[PDB]
């Protein structure tokens, strides 16, 4: 039938808010929030900081913290988030421009 109204799953492209569950050396698992379908996503170490070297993700997270998230893509059990992306202060979108990587 001819219904939208999509909620339950994120949408690409849109921002939302989460906390750090687990600190992994890499990266760090951000749980979204609002949503009814529980969504939990990882944030690569590339995730995090500017083009440069990063040290640990312990320093960059912390545990049960609560961060700001975009909502990279979505795929069956494969929930992408970006950090960086999203100022950790306003939570405004911090991607001017972007191009998909692969279809």
């Amino acid at each position: 039938g001819s219904s939208g109204s999509s909620g339950e799953e994120p949408t690409i492209g849109d921002i939302y808010n989460g906390k750090v569950t687990s600190i992994m050396q890499f990266g760090c698992f951000v749980q979204l929030e609002g949503l009814r379908k529980r969504w939990e996503g990882l944030v690569h170490i590339s995730e995090l900081r500017r083009e440069g070297r990063v040290a640990n993700v312990a320093d960059v997270v912390s545990k049960g913290q609560r961060v700001k998230v975009k909502v990279l893509s979505f795929t069956g059990t494969k929930t992408s988030l970006s950090m960086k992306d999203v100022d950790q202060e306003t939570g405004e979108d911090l991607n001017p421009n972007r191009r998909r990587n692969l279809v």
